[PDB]
């Protein structure tokens, strides 16, 4: 499969996919600076910058299903299978 | 099973529906210009316009769960399968 | 099973819940009205009035995972399975 | 399979994992006082506080999918299996 996060244009075209190593059933979140995250069926909360490249990969116990809320100060909150 | 996205007055009455090609779990989205956008298991990311007329769609490599978000500037990003 | 839309106060206390014909896994919506609308395993996508009495049930052809959006003038946008 | 709800910073580095009983599906939602709200495949809505610590639990009848909607006076809105 892809497990791929897409970032697509107003016009209907690509702007980027970043590959994850399981399926992506999260939806995504943003946050003010712009930061997209978002859960994957391979373990992680991913955060990618604006550009499609990673920012960070956070590790949790199981699958992330859960999809993410950010609050006010940054934090992201995020559930795990 | 029926595979549309409705759209569905204040009042209760049906608005118009759009056939997809497969079940919609995924949940829409609204855009500045009122564009709405939804996936379908069929594995597309569908772009509705708010007269319920395709606008485009996006072919993922898989069936699309993720619900989309929307950034500052109308990008548009969602994950697949 | 219960089937039920529940709406629970800031002290933990419930202040109503609401019964379907099937079980609830779309997510909620608000709209300006203080109106909430969600879907059901039942086939429906449901209104109900703050109070928690239905104000009108809408039927589609599948059951209801998608969660709804509400745009600016008030339609309410969901996806069927 | 893991069944925390997660508080991470923007940084990347855990802020606290709060372990509920069983996987969570339902996407988390942010009240005004920034108590965090989600579902737990254990049954209950979930309420924690911006520390980690657990404000309360609601038993529902089955399994909570639904993600939590917040009305304008705080009110917590959430579907049950």
């Amino acid at each position: 499969m892809d497990h791929y996060l897409y970032a697509i244009n107003p016009n209907g075209k690509l702007k980027w996919k970043f590959e994850t190593g399981g399926s992506v059933h999260s939806s995504p979140a943003i946050g003010q600076d712009g930061t997209i995250y978002v859960g994957s069926n391979d373990h992680y909360l991913y955060a990618i910058n604006p550009n499609g490249k990673l920012k960070w990969k956070f590790e949790t116990g199981g699958s992330v299903h859960s999809s993410p809320a950010i609050g006010q100060d940054g934090t992201i909150y995020v559930g795990s299978n």
